[PDB]
């Protein structure tokens, strides 16, 4: 309500403490008024050195609030100015150099490279010139609140006499700059175009949230319905019309990857949705285009529609009305529909951010070739968590390869046979390698990293955590194969693995909350076990992300081992089901305070 | 962009064409533009004439267009005017009879009275305002966009001799009034409360569209999406889950009528959206609080969640899981949870909207004592055309009552019986008077305007044209009698109804094409066989409803006489059911064309 919000919604999430603190003044003037001592106790002249004396206080705070706003719009306007010449310079430069093929191609890359650099400096003129509209309005509002609270014209005469002659109100110069801009984005750079230069200068509010369409909303509540009621017929039908004729794990087998997907979209969307919440800002970490960026709306009706598609292909699974090819088509079918709307070339469903998505995906792939970004490992540590999906993919390879028998019928073919449990084996290899994987690239990605900084902490202690997984993983198969051939100095493998369980998540759990989101501070001071300056105004959201993760690691340690060595034969599957959907949950949780601390701490 | 929409959607509709001509102003200078043939092709000399000649019309034209808008603006100032003496009189007689029971209750309706003429008065000084700012913007946007493009100076000069020196925007009377209301209401009325007094007079930005939260638009997609599955899988449960041994009539002859009740909602939702759009002032029609008005998603929600209710009441009387009473409390529950809900006590679930719609609803039930409004008479001939529901509901008072057995199961008693089928008979005549009911209402509200006005010539033809459903219904009454009897000359009475057939169609239709939409018109022939000025962009819209109507009203027509007749055993409730969900839709596009024609004529 009022200029309140209004300048809370328009908050620049950089300098959002050189902006006036109206809340800050609003509620001293209330504490002003609230006293009001005994209408006559006193004599007037008590009363009126009390609002004289806070008279002064105010306007000594409000005088040095002003000093700090001239300042702060000084430097900035200096460093604007030095920032504008350094930019005219490479563009005469470049203009001479393609005056007087590879040459070509750099001048495109150059001169493509200094457009974005024009529209990010247009963008922070008009962020600076927003800046000082925003902080005239409210000297404004809060001058006439004051004069009609105190019923005086005092705080007329001291804005006429203070803030038309401030020097920040008086510089027009961010006037010409931005004029001087343009003039130059339209002459040199589009070579007469005007509208080309504007559609690629254009800014939209960003400080007035977003207008997100009507149409969106409804779409995601559309795919919300539908999916949650697909979902409880699923139940039912999974209760009542499933009969006894085989243990039914290949389903449940090959449909836990979906399911972790849709589970993983749906909480990034959440995630996301924190994000721009909270003020983090988040498109410049990810060096996203800020003019195209995807709200928490659009991955809200991704994840439905995938919900969607997933629900309706199991569901056509248990039922089966009608075909030909009995059931081994609907998981396939469905897959094949996931990829390719992962590939479409077309310049339709979200074409950029499926490009730029891909393209990060390769790159993530290739690393060993490649530079370390933000977005680059970020991504490594999200796919780290989801070795699930790779573990069902290879089992489905595995069972529609070779036990299946692909020109039979029903699907429940007899595990009485020597082949049956080709893959329920682990003798082969093909386990414990798509389970060390992701740790791998993680690892040489870590590697790269510090090959390119030269410089070994932390670099070389984050490798060592990324290596301890294999071995993890290796001993986990040593004990696994030779309690299989039951050799009788098998038990001594089992002792160092428990130790060598410990040395994970010990390990990792520190870095964890020492360099990951920089808490346990030896400058908590006020804030026992905190940080200074946290964003989220609540401190039981980091005990309870403090108190679930050092569970949550234990569960996944436990569970990636269970799932390549392959115990306790009945159980081993049930157990890696239900711990499959927690390390996702603690992937979440994670996320939130690995961007706040790092948004703060840029370093 | 431009400021083209703005403007589109700020514009009252009432005073449309007193606006800006702005569109033919941007079309007629790029014409301007595109018709200057190339240089080498025409001298230079006839280049400049044609510009210069160009010029003087623009001037000429938007002299013309100032002209106007300046005396408008005087007319509208000098009503302003004398409406705030009017009211302050009024004021100050209300005051001082206050200042020197019946009369305290006198003055206390005299008040809000007068409050509420104070808020009609902001409103439309407020109204000026947004007008006389509009224009002036809207003349310093076209006169900025005539110098970019024809690269002269002309235009501010041209602005600043005749824009800022007219009288429209150099006379502040306009701020000198809103001060002195906002000052007389403040002291007068609230007491120096002026939180109070601008609270009440806040003005909501009607002319932004309206800002629909997000949160209604996904429930109500939420409620379309699980709408719609459940319609699916209670298809699909019918066509399978369901036998054929007692037939189904005894379920779908009660269970029509919230079927008719959700596309009644859902069709009026679809009404208010058109008419928000289209611009007809539907809300000063009706008499509506401007600042409290339903947008059509609240009715679509409505729509949604009364629909999720019936289809979840259908499907549980089709799979029936039992615990002790079989299947004769679904229907029921249901009736019973929208009448609690319609009669909800409480400040929850749309407090205002079911208070007015029952005060409405009573007062259109006491037709023959209370006066006669638009929402009044326009509800009882919405009610005229759902009979239907009456109609379902005496039948299942009459089932539930003396049929049924209450104290049984199963509910398919055998036909066999002597009593069964005395509730499909009509010996008690209950039917035609309960079909006869809404035209009886009909009919006493045009005589007792007909009597207010003491005219004939638009009021008492409407009254006699709703009496000839009694002569029909009260003759198929008498030919089914007969026919029941076996008297010869049964066959007779068939002839005249025939004739009473057509004697209704013909009539009433020519009465819903002159006065009800003001088609035909003599003195029209700017379109062919349409009036003089439309809204709806496109004929076809008018030729469609034209070419349906004809059908519907013997469709109509001849469904009530064999819904009252009980004749044709096999089909008549087939005929019944497929007939029913349409004169709903025959309603539905009447509405649009009977509003249109009410906001011009003002009958
Ligand atoms: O792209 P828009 O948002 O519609 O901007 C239009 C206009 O473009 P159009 O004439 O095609 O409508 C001008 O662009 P050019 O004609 O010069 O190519 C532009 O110019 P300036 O910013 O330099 O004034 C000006 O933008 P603005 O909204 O900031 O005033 C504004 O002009 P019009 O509303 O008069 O058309
Ligand atoms: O919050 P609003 O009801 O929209 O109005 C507030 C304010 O009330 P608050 O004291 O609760 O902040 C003033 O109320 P009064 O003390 O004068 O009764 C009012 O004053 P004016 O309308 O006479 O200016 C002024 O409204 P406006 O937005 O038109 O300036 C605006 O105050 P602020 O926006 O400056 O905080």
């Amino acid at each position: 309500m009022k200029f309140a919000e209004h300048l809370s919604a328009h908050i620049t999430p950089e300098w959002r403490k050189q902006y006036i603190q109206y809340e800050a003044f609003k509620d001293m003037l209330y504490s002003a008024q609230d006293q009001a001592p005994s209408v006559e106790v006193t004599d007037e002249d008590t009363v009126k050195r009390y609002f004289a004396k806070f008279e002064e206080k105010f306007f000594q705070t409000c005088e040095k609030e002003l000093a700090k706003i001239n300042t702060f719009y000084s430097e900035k306007l200096a460093e604007a100015q030095r920032r504008f010449a350094t930019l005219q310079n490479e563009l005469q430069s470049s203009l001479d150099a393609q005056k007087e093929s590879h040459e070509e191609r750099v001048q495109h890359r150059n001169i493509k490279d200094l457009k974005l650099a024009f529209s990010e400096f247009y963008l922070s003129l008009i962020l600076l010139q927003n800046y000082q509209n925003l902080n005239f309005t409210g000297f404004r509002k809060i001058l006439k609140k004051h004069d009609k609270i105190l019923e005086t014209s005092r705080g007329a005469d001291w804005r006429v006499a203070h803030v038309e002659v401030a020097p920040f109100y008086t510089c027009k110069k961010i006037n010409q700059l931005i004029s001087e801009t343009e003039a130059v984005v339209t002459n040199e750079l589009e070579d007469g175009d005007r509208q080309k230069a504007m559609k690629r200068l254009r800014v939209p509010p960003l400080g007035a949230a977003q207008p997100a369409p009507a149409w969106t909303t409804f779409r995601v509540g559309l795919f919300c319905g539908i999916f949650i009621v697909l979902n409880i017929t699923l139940v039912l039908a999974a209760v009542f019309k499933l009969e006894t004729d085989r243990s039914i794990w290949p389903l449940i087998r090959i449909y836990r990857g979906g399911f972790l997907l849709i589970e993983f979209l749906f909480l990034l969307g959440i995630n996301t949705y924190g994000w721009r919440q909270a003020g983090v800002n988040h498109v410049l970490i990810f060096e996203l285009n800020p003019r195209s960026n995807l709200s928490h709306q659009h991955l809200f009706e991704i994840a439905g529609f995938l919900g969607i598609l997933w629900c309706l292909s199991l569901l056509a699974c248990f039922f089966a009305p009608i075909s030909v090819i009995p059931t081994y088509v609907y998981p396939l079918a469905l897959y094949g529909f996931m990829v390719f709307f992962l590939i479409n070339p077309t310049k339709t469903f979200y074409y950029k951010s499926r490009f730029w998505l891909l393209k990060l995906l390769f790159r993530v792939f290739t690393a060993p070739f490649h530079k370390v970004g933000f977005a680059d490992f970020w991504l490594a540590d999200q796919l780290n968590s989801l070795s699930v999906i790779l573990m069902d993919l290879e089992y489905m390879i595995c069972f529609y390869s070779l036990e299946l028998k692909w020109d039979e019928s029903k699907g429940l073919l007899p595990n009485n046979s020597e082949e049956s449990g080709i893959c329920h084996k682990y003798t082969y290899g093909v386990r414990a390698i798509v389970q060390c994987i992701p740790a791998w690239l993680r690892f040489i990605q870590c590697l790269r990293r510090y090959r390119d900084t030269k410089r070994a902490f932390p670099h070389l202690v984050n490798a060592g955590k990324y290596s301890t997984t294999f071995f993890m993983v290796t001993f986990a198969a040593l004990y696994s194969t030779h309690k299989e051939r039951g050799h009788s100095d098998t038990m001594v493998f089992f002792y160092l693995w428990i130790v060598f369980y410990i040395i994970s998540s010990c390990y990792t759990l520190i870095w964890d909350l020492k360099m990951d989101w920089g808490l346990f501070d030896k400058n908590a001071g006020e804030n026992t076990f905190l940080r200074e300056e946290i964003v989220y105004p609540q401190k039981a959201y980091y005990y309870c992300a403090i108190i679930e993760d050092v569970i949550l690691r234990f569960a996944w340690t436990i569970q990636i081992s269970i799932t390549s060595t392959t115990l306790l034969p009945h159980s081993g599957d049930i157990i890696a089901t239900v711990f499959a959907p927690l390390e996702v949950f603690r992937r979440f949780v994670w996320n939130f305070f690995r961007l706040e601390n790092e948004h703060l701490n840029n370093c």
